[PDB]
């Protein structure tokens, strides 16, 4: 038996573009994901978020799935261009009406909402003016954040500013694989900096607008291990963890500068007087959300950019090709405790894509996702026993959804979605997870 502490929060998560559909309904502006996904070559099979799971219409059913399973929290995101179609200015009252209903229904069913302000659907109008690359995004971001705090902050007490600013900056502006689809390292390191400026302004504004709330920020994390015991590979790891994981952002938030290795690689790519913004950046946060999926073996390589390369291993992998290493989640949780000692941590997303099929019985037998989930939950349990202040754990995702540049070829849900019909079927992992929730852990 591995029983979690009293009042531990068991959650599921989603993001707005991945599940809602109806991106230009009821007054909404275009986002950078509507434009990107409508560009040929960007997304496998030419999928887009145009219909998705049609949550825009099916929300009440989907809430009803959460309640029926007895899951107690629900992290979802808010689409900025549904709220402000031009990014700033006139409010789209029908965008508010969409989220108010959701939120009211969660509250009447006893489900604690956790709201992500930004999970990648930047308004297109703001992209035309530089998007994340423009220092003025901090002000666009605060204006937008305040509309949300003012309209929902009476009922929503648990807030996340950014989902995975590493991904927004680096995948969106250096690799060019996510919206806005750009490949320029100098812009990329501007976006990193500006996401920090933006976060910190929203938290400021949070303190002036919400009573009795908590506000945090979410980071992607991988478990980097070294390829040999060479000090060069052990240093490859130190760089990967500083660059790709939470420190890239927590060194500034808790220390007042970028991490050391990061600065060795990149000082030239960051704005001139970047350090002048650091004081404002240390606006006090209430928690750290960690997202965790996979592990990577890493070596020093001088040919490679940033002098590091990945090394394939023969471990089980998911449909994404992600090596499954459940002790990574224990390690990231001990390390964030040891490094920056935040007063509260959540696991804001953990889960896995496998090629789910429906059987002749009309069920989805996904023991592969149960195995994955059990091993990670057991590992998180162990981190709590060792003193990590882990307050909750959210499964990515409630529903099969639009998996970014992968389209609908990758199914991460605990609820199967037939896209022909929009039928929801609860997977075996959904039923399992429901009993984890009931028993407050593993049995
Ligand atoms: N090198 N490197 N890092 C690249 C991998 C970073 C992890 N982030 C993501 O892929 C997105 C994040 C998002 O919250 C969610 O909307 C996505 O559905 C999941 C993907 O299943 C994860
Ligand atoms: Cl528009
Ligand atoms: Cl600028």
């Amino acid at each position: 038996v591995k029983k979690f502490p009293e009042g531990f929060l068991w959650g599921v998560a989603t993001a707005s573009y991945q599940i809602e559909g109806s991106p230009l309904a009821d007054g909404a502006g275009m986002s950078i994901w509507h434009t990107f996904s409508h560009t040929p070559g960007n997304v496998k099979n030419g999928d887009t978020g145009d219909v998705a799971c049609d949550h825009y219409n099916r929300w009440k059913e989907d809430i009803e799935i959460i309640e029926k399973l007895g899951v107690k929290a629900y992290r979802f995101s808010i689409s900025w261009p549904r709220i402000l179609p031009e990014g700033t200015g006139r409010v789209n009252q029908k965008g508010l009406d969409f989220y108010n209903r959701i939120i009211d229904t969660l509250l009447e069913k006893g489900i604690t909402p956790f709201v992500t302000i930004y999970h990648w659907d930047l308004p297109f109008a703001l992209q035309l003016k530089g998007g994340w690359a423009n220092r003025e995004i901090a002000d666009w971001f605060a204006e937008y954040s305040r509309v949300l705090f003012e309209n929902f902050g009476d009922r929503v007490k648990n807030w996340i500013t950014l989902n995975e600013p590493w991904v927004v900056a680096i995948v969106g502006h250096l690799y060019g694989v996510h919206a806005p689809g750009m490949r320029d390292i100098y812009v990329a390191f501007r976006a990193v900096h500006n996401l920090l400026r933006a976060h910190a302004r929203a938290v400021k504004v949070f303190r002036e607008t919400v009573k009795d709330g908590k506000i945090g920020i979410v980071f992607n994390n991988g478990y980097f291990e070294p390829a040999s015991e060479k000090e060069e590979d052990i240093r490859a790891v130190r760089f990967m963890h500083q660059f790709n994981n939470y420190p890239l952002f927590l060194n500034p938030i808790y220390r007042g500068d970028y991490p050391e290795l990061v600065l060795e690689f990149a000082r030239e790519y960051l704005p001139e007087n970047y350090k002048d913004d650091m004081s404002e950046i240390q606006e006090k946060i209430d928690f750290v959300g960690l997202n965790y999926y996979s592990g990577h073996l890493v070596k020093f390589d001088p040919d490679a950019p940033a002098k590091v390369s990945f090394v394939e291993r023969d471990l089980p992998k998911t449909a994404m090709g992600w090596e499954i290493v459940p002790e990574g989640i224990y390690w990231i949780l001990k390390k964030v405790k040891e490094e920056y000692n935040p007063p509260e941590v959540y696991i804001t997303e953990n889960g896995a894509a496998f090629d789910d099929v429906v059987s002749e019985d009309g069920r989805v037998h996904d023991q592969n996702r149960i195995d994955y989930l059990k091993a990670h939950i057991g590992q998180a349990w162990k981190a709590i026993q060792e003193g990590v202040p882990l307050k909750g754990y959210f499964v990515w995702s409630l529903l099969d959804n639009f998996e970014w540049a992968e389209g609908y070829s990758k199914r991460f849900g605990i609820v199967y979605v037939d896209y022909s019909t929009q039928k929801r079927i609860v997977k075996d992992s959904g039923y399992w997870y429901s009993n984890v929730v009931k028993n407050n852990g593993l049995e």
